[PDB]
């Protein structure tokens, strides 16, 4: 559970799908999925990507996983397992 490279896309999407469902996490659980998410993604927007998106950014789970997938490949950092 160490870097995004230990995620499959399908897996990391489930992570992002849980994050974006209030109802699905207690707050102490959320705190830690959100910290995780930032750490995996090493995106400089951290949780902004999820809660404070630029207008016309696709802020659905798959859309957050997309912009992540893309930023990372664009920056020659590693991608998912598979």
């Amino acid at each position: 559970k160490h870097s995004i490279s230990d995620y499959t896309e399908a897996e990391f999407l489930q992570l992002v799908t849980t994050i974006c469902d209030a109802e699905a996490t207690s707050e102490e659980e959320l705190d830690k999925l959100i910290t995780h998410f930032e750490e995996m993604t090493e995106h400089p927007s951290g949780s902004d990507l999820i809660y404070w998106p630029k207008e016309g950014d696709d802020d659905s789970p798959s859309g957050i996983v997309n912009t992540v997938k893309q930023w990372r490949a664009a920056n020659g950092k590693s991608g998912f397992k598979q």
